[PDB]
């Protein structure tokens, strides 16, 4: 059926929820180390890596574009989408990402 | 330089290893759901709920091939990887996932 309709989306939303919830569970029984080689492959686990950095360095704010470009590997595309998600986060999320990422 | 080097092998490690740490922490925090929501794209979290669902319907046993295919949308190539990995899951992962799935 259509990818794109109420009921797919409350599915999806459902599915994405047991996820969050498994691996919450993992984490309380030191599973999440396993359970995220099983659920990510080796190149999403890089990116991820690779986005806590950007999410960093614009959240410092020191480094312009070529700079970021040539540390991380991420073009503008990529930089202008992360600082995109940065802009739509919720403030609570973010102070807390400037306290543990920046101090 | 070259992404198939040694130190660049320590690197990636380091990264992932603070994500996973990062991770814990806004879970801690009740944060875990904006931190993945801006860490992941929604086709990113679509791809991990399924995956959730075929990794359960693997360890159970009871559908088929064609029969996940129709009922995820996963090709046999997919399916394929996903028996891969939980092949080569640890005992204490696969014994866990089959406790709280089934
Ligand atoms: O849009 C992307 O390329 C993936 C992505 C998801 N969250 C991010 C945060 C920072 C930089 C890139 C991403
Ligand atoms: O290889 C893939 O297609 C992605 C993938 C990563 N972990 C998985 C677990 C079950 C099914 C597919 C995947």
């Amino acid at each position: 059926q259509s990818p794109y309709s109420a009921a797919m989306a409350e599915q999806r939303h459902q599915e994405w929820l047991r996820f969050v919830d498994l691996l919450k569970n993992a984490y309380q029984n030191d599973l999440h180390l396993p359970l995220l080689n099983l659920m990510l492959t080796p190149d999403e686990r890089e990116a991820l890596g690779t986005r806590v950095r950007i999410v960093e360095e614009l959240l410092r704010g020191e480094m312009s574009q070529r700079e970021l470009k040539n540390e991380l590997g991420a073009g503008i595309a990529t930089i202008t989408r992360g600082s995109n998600y940065l802009k739509a986060a919720p403030v609570e999320l973010r102070q807390w990402l400037e306290e543990v990422l920046l101090k």
